[PDB]
């Protein structure tokens, strides 16, 4: 089999559609997600045309091997998609209706800057390479683009599944490629992060601030250091959940800034003790009394500034 | 091969049955489980009919390629099922009896709200897409739906395996699709969670309450902070075991509430020390004495409340 | 190809044999193990009979596709076995000698009650489904059942590999099934658990009991809490190694009971301090002196009871 | 099919090109990366030559099985590449133009000496084995070597993708082989390591130095020991991120040297206490006062020497 | 196709050779390694013989399906090798020269007794089973056994790749099996273990010994218990790197023995405090003074004994 010939010099229009059946495995570290969907292809092959009155059959059904099917591939897949042809139907005028069910691991980058209050636009790129005989061009049949209502992605809210109707036609290795952009819009469900990471992290910090109502250096040292470790435990836990970035993330900024607070609290605790030993507890008392107000305020204002910069 | 033609205008009824041989790999985080079962299919194809007298056989055995077999797929599978045809039998009246043994990774959401005292309904959705020639509809042959007695799912009690007899018929890309719902009812074996997570977590909490019978700030600080840390160790362990959720879980609520108890115990320990230093140990004594009763009671009442809200 | 015909009304006897080449990957959490073995099959197909005079050769060699082969499957495999036909030999009378080399992940439950002093019986179930023409029945050729001397399973002692000679014939989905039980007997190598988990865990426990020869509440609180924490560290480690169970395990019982010891040691340490503060160190001295003897004994006695209940 | 025959005694020149579509999964521990690219091959096969006049076609398309294709393999792949033929075009002189899309896991060693400030040269080796008929030699068509602009590798900056134009021709198992070296130049994005590992690690060390402004042995012991533990937590985190090497890495050297600082700080803390107990706090005061300056300087100096040796 | 017939009653000699292209993924816990190599097979088939002068062609090239190839398998592979035939060449005399490129996961046990100063002998066993017609016997063509210079195995030094020239001929399931032993000799690169595990572990132990120059029970309890904890962290870390063994390993012995040192240090710290409280600090002073010398010596002597027993 060879491609359908052009009537006039026109490129072949392959109408495409992706219908999500399942979405799963959004790997933050790998910046990948798995998808199970219908891929619909539609193109006119005049060689396949027939008479409905005399043939008595409105639609003719073919096996993939029997006819010419355009070689459609995904740009951003890890391995080539696992596909199973559902149906091939030919209308009397020779319009072909291809339908396959596929599953693929899609590689699409994520912006972690606003984590865990981030939204993402996942991409699925369809592509066709033009043949020497004729040029192939992709189009979106919006009728055949959608998703099942039950499509869920654990820890995410699925906003929309749409296609950018205008293909990106360009030359690659002295031939035309026609690229389509399917978009899955999702927003992270930040709920869990509040009682699991954010609040426990704030409690340990506040516990270290009780050192401002204590004169016991040994006690204070213990408070600050111990709380500090725990901060370390949470900080590390996050790095694991997260992917390394060449930029700062929201949570990353909060976590880093909290380290400075522990460092300064240690300084205060050290200073207060030094003065007490040097028999000048009145200076020490002033610093400790200032610290009781300053820390919460600065910590609080600093957070405000950060949230402003990030949102 | 093409589908059996309709006598009158009727849709084709494909009788289905799933018999579980093996159940395994219930991944809580992935919300998936693996299954190994028999899939039985039965439909009438008049073109295949014969006379037992003329033929000298009361049954006819075909190879998949030889006859028309309905394209049955699973909706909620990760990848398309691994299937091996066991047998295809034809009765003299053109009644086809298809049997395959398959294995598949089924994606079915879980409700973690009552963890680890939760029960789940796992779903296996069978589907058939109608062809241009005729409409296909699924039915349940309850005689061919079951499970082996030895079917086990590690850390779960297998309640039942049943099918919702009435299919969910609907349009998808202008073709009728017949969807069937097979249900595997399971309930979690919470036993382990008592000596592994629940009791150790209560012991560390109770140990922090011994600070209410001590005047040593340094000793008290150590008691609360250390225990808090251990609680942190346990709190983190759970999140690894359990998926991030946009709702609170039972264990999650208990764990979060316990953080508040440590926070308040630190406040009490701080308050008691402050008064002792300000040469007013009679006030301190009252608060500490109140704390000894108040803590256990409030803790206990709060759990009662939570259990009420969750069950 | 169809099944061979009966010469009287008899069922077809398929003689089986499994010879283990390799056993590996015993996953305790998954309750699975991987196996690499020879599967030998023998049945008689009179339709394949030949005169060595005419054919030239005393034994004929066929390709699987060329002749009828009984559909033998494994019941308890995760996915269908990876098999490669080593040889298919036919003797003049039509006796077929089938040899394949396969590899499979077998799902077989484990009893953790006596961990790490447990022994297991791993099962490999062979099965055949009878056809409408004739009934198929499995048999064990004990001459072809065995294992290589070099067969090892990391962290386990391989006791025996035997077959239960009598098949389990039963009806399933209105057809007969002939099931065979191959057994791999193994016992855990508990050696490692002594210097890795058991002894370090006892040392930390005994370190806490040194609080019985101290009057320093602050030092005691450190000893008991710190050591307690370490126990926690070990406790979790086990849980990672082990599977959640609906029953208590030996190690699990020891670990849980040790928590009670820390809890009571904290009580003693609290009690002793309270009395010392209430200016009654003679009562405190009696309790501490009793504790020095009571603890080891009770701990010791308790272990005895536990070992008795478990073995 | 057999190889094209030599006109004169010349070896067959196969022109090659690799165009990266996707690069992902750079595993530091495994020293591997996954790639998805176009592989282009071009050679002259006179047997396939045709006259455009009598044929009426400027090009001819063939199925892989129909013609002779040189057996090109990758040297450094884990498993043989997953390839799909995109197009095979024959020009009138019999110049074959082959194009496949492949995906492969490439094994290429990494130099960790400058981690996380290291750059790497990833290699992809193309190879062809010469046949008994004629010698096969590889060449680079620089017009067909490149990468998509959107090619990204998480946590790395992609510098260049080039080919060493001159093949490495040599003998292997008594046949000549033509080897080509494709190079992917990348440099690590060290950004993250600063707020995640480097800075937290410096803060904990500096906190240990507050012991130089304290006379409380118990507070100092706690300060150093605790901080030391945190370092330990960070040290372990790294060796998990980072592969074991037979050489020292930059971060590894910093981490190891920091251990010496804790060890010496413990000695100082011990010495200072010993003197204080021996009723000679003037000596102790001198050592502590020296330590306040010495540590930062030595630490600071030590780093310069290290950074110098490593860069 | 059937096997080549014997001229005289001789068994068929299949000359073998394995040439390592790549060696990777040495999994200590799994006791496996992955290999990518050339497998060469050479045997003589008189049915395939031809005339050089008459034919004009020195060598004839066949497709695997066209001729008889001996069924060579690997004994110790997890799954059957992924093989791709590179070339089949027939000499006039009928000597066939087969060459495939394969990749396989080899299961070969490891001796951890001297870890991390251990050397291993990895095995690759080639096997052939005889047919009813004639007996097949393997031989090593040392000219075709080797490895690429660039073959590396992360964290290991590759010593040699050799073959035991004489096969192990034996009967299994009433047929001859000819087994060959290919050996990959490797020695572990212990460098990393010194600054990563060994030295940090010694530093924490020396820090515990500073308790011998302190009279502060509270400080000593902290020193010994904390450091002890750190030791635990390292001990556990090692357990993750290593596999459970039925024997003691070198590192395992060092780690276990170090626990005894902490246990005895706690006893000393307890004893010293008890005497101080009983108003007898002169006895306490003697024990502490003895301990300072004794611990290093015994620690040092015991280590010597251990190294002697292990090497
Ligand atoms: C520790 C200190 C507190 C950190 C909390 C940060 C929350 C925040 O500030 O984030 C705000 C986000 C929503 O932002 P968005 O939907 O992306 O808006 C983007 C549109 N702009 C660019 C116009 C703004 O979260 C929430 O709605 C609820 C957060 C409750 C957190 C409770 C603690
Ligand atoms: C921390 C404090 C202890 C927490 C214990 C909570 C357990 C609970 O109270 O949960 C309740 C569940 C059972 O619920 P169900 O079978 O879903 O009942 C459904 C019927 N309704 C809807 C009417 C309620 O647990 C148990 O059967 C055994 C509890 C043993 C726990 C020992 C500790
Ligand atoms: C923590 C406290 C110590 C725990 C050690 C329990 C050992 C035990 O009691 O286990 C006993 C098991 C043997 O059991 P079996 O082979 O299944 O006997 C089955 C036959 N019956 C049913 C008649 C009993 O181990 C051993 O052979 C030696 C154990 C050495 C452990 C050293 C410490
Ligand atoms: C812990 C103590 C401080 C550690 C910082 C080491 C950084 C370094 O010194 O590393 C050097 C690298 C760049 O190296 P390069 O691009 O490979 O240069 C190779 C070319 N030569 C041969 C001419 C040298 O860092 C940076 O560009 C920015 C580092 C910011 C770190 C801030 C803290
Ligand atoms: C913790 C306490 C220190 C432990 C150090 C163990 C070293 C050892 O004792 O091991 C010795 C091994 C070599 O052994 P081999 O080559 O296998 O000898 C086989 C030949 N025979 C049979 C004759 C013995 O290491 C080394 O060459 C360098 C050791 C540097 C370690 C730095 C610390
Ligand atoms: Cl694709
Ligand atoms: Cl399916
Ligand atoms: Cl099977
Ligand atoms: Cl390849
Ligand atoms: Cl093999
Ligand atoms: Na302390």
């Amino acid at each position: 089999v060879s491609p359908p010939p052009p009537i006039a010099d026109e490129p072949l229009t392959v109408n495409t559609g992706i219908y999500l059946i399942e979405s799963y495995s959004l790997d933050d570290c790998a910046e990948t997600f798995k998808v199970n969907a219908f891929l619909s292809l539609s193109w006119k092959d005049r060689r396949l045309a027939f008479d409905p009155v005399r043939s008595g059959v409105r639609v003719k059904t073919y096996e993939p091997e029997a006819i010419w099917i355009p070689e459609i591939r995904f740009v951003n897949v890890e391995n080539a998609r696992d596909a199973d042809v559902v149906d091939i139907s030919v209308s009397p005028d020779g319009t072909v209706q291809y339908l396959e069910r596929f599953s693929a691991r899609v590689l699409s980058p994520l912006d972690f800057r606003r984590y865990p209050f981030d939204s993402q636009t996942l991409h699925i790129y369809l592509i066709v390479r033009s043949v020497d005989t004729r040029n192939i061009v992709l189009a979106v049949d919006l009728e055949k683009v959608g998703k099942n209502d039950d499509v869920f992605l654990t820890g995410w809210d699925i906003e929309s599944f749409t296609a950018v109707v205008k293909p990106a036609n360009f030359a690659l290795e002295d031939r035309l490629e026609s690229k389509l952009d399917y978009q899955l819009r999702i927003s992270r469900q930040y709920f869990s992060y509040i009682p699991n990471i954010i609040l426990p992290m704030l409690f340990i910090l506040f516990i270290s601030w009780t050192a401002f109502w204590s004169t016991s250096y040994e006690a204070n040292v213990t408070l600050v250091v111990s709380t500090l470790i725990a901060h370390i435990a949470f900080n590390i836990l996050v790095e694991t959940n997260c992917p390394k970035t060449p930029y700062m993330t929201y949570t990353g900024a909060i976590i880093f800034m909290i380290y400075l607070f522990y460092f300064v609290a240690v300084i205060e605790v050290t200073v207060q003790h030094y003065l007490k030993v040097e028999s000048q507890p009145a200076r020490a008392a002033s610093i400790t009394r200032a610290s009781r107000i300053a820390f919460p305020v600065v910590f609080l204002l600093a957070n405000i500034i950060l949230a402003f910069l990030f949102f």
